[PDB]
Formats: structure tokens, sequence, C-alpha cells
């Protein structure tokens, strides 16, 4: 078993950054990837970012330039640097794991992004 607990959301300007984290717990050591998805109301989950263990990255067009996955394997920690966010990023941001030889996967609880100027 494998637990995602995510922290790092908010509220930011537009053109602002946020850095968002997702810690694993458990049997951390048998996680083969990690990424980063969002989901807006009413809408499918968004693939934004993946990271291997080796520390391959992927992402999403939308999110190119702008956001930066990585991983602390010491600290069992995945990093979604967000920078020159949009409002069009506001959703709610969720970490998932896969586990087991890629066969199992955890998701975190999520955290609330709000790009907004108020
Ligand atoms: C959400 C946290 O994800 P990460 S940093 O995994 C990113 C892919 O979890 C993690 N922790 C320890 N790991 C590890 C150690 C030795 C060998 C293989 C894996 N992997
Ligand atoms: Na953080």
């Amino acid at each position: 078993e494998v637990q995602l607990v995510e922290s790092g959301g908010g509220l930011v300007q537009p053109g602002g950054s946020l850095r968002l984290s997702c810690v694993g717990s458990g049997r951390v050591r048998t996680i083969n990837t990690a990424g980063w998805y969002r989901q807006a109301p009413g809408q499918e989950p968004e693939f934004l970012a993946r990271i291997t263990v080796g520390g391959t990255t992927s992402y999403a067009d939308s999110v190119k330039g702008r956001f930066t996955i990585s991983r602390d394997l010491a600290k069992s920690t995945v990093y979604l640097q967000m920078d020159y966010l949009k409002p069009e990023d506001t959703a709610v941001y969720y970490c998932n794991a896969d586990f087991d030889f890629g066969s199992r996967t955890a998701w975190g609880q999520g955290t609330q992004v709000t790009v907004s100027s108020g």
C-alpha cells in the first residue's frame, strides 16, 4: 500500500508561482512513476506532468515551459513548480503514483489552486 498526501495549493495572482508537494508514505520504494493531474468542475482530469524514479520527465503541451516536475527519492516527495500561472490553471491538482511493477495506482487527496487577482 502507498499513500499520497499533497500540499501547497491556495490563492495566487495571475503571473504568480506556486509549488505543490506530493509526499509518499508506505511502501514508497516500489513506486515506479509519479504524476500530476488537475480537474476543474464539470471536466475530466487533465494530465500535467510525469516523472520516473530515474528522473525522466514528460509534460503536457499546456504546461510546457511553465511547470517543472521533480522528485526527491530520500524524502519520497514529488514537486510541481508552477510558474506564470493563468486563470485557466484554476483547478484541483492531484498527484498519483504507480507502484508494484506499474500495476497499482494511488491518488492524493487533491489541493485547490485558484489563480485570481481578487
Ligand atoms: C510521491 C512520491 O514519489 P517518489 S519520490 O517516486 C517518484 C517516481 O516516491 C518514492 N520514494 C522512494 N522511491 C524509490 C526509492 C528507491 C527506488 C525506487 C523508488 N520512490
Ligand atoms: Na510546498
